[PDB]
């Protein structure tokens, strides 16, 4: 599923991401935009052999099991495929654990390079929330 900007904002809000660990909604929408272009089925392979999955590009070396990332952890206790669903619940639940792990949203490279320190409120402009 390719979400519309406001449509994703509403689903994230519904799932309790607005101000989760002090990160306003605009931060999450900005991260999704640059990580996957709002496509739940996005996948990208990394040089270490791990793969990033879904709307939030969650990595198989640490958070999910894809059966092909030797000696990786599965901190969210889920198969990576669960993260590609049209329903963002699994991705959001796993995102909450990631952001709480010590580095905040710096765990998302695109957030750190294209969202951090910008006017993120712009990502929720005109949305009915
Ligand atoms: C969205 C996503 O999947 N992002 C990936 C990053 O999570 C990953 O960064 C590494 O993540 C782990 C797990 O959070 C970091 O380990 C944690 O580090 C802090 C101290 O910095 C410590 O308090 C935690 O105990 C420790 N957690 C665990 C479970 O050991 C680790 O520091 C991150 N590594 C780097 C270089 O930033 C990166 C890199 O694998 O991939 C992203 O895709």
């Amino acid at each position: 599923k390719v979400f519309g900007r406001c449509e994703l904002a509403a689903a994230m809000k519904r799932h309790g991401l607005d101000n989760y660990r002090g990160y306003s909604l605009g931060n999450w929408v900005c991260a999704a935009k640059f990580e996957s272009n709002f496509n739940t089925q996005a996948t990208n392979r990394n040089t270490d052999g791990s793969t990033d999955y879904g709307i939030l590009q969650i990595n198989s070396r640490w958070w999910c099991n894809d059966g092909r990332t030797p000696g990786s952890r599965n901190l969210c206790n889920i198969p990576c495929s669960a993260l590609l669903s049209s329903d963002i619940t699994a991705s959001v639940n796993c995102a909450k654990k990631i952001v709480s792990d010590g580095n905040g949203m710096n765990a998302w490279v695109a957030w750190r390079n294209r969202c951090k320190g910008t006017d993120v409120q712009a990502w929720i402009r005109g949305c009915r929330l």
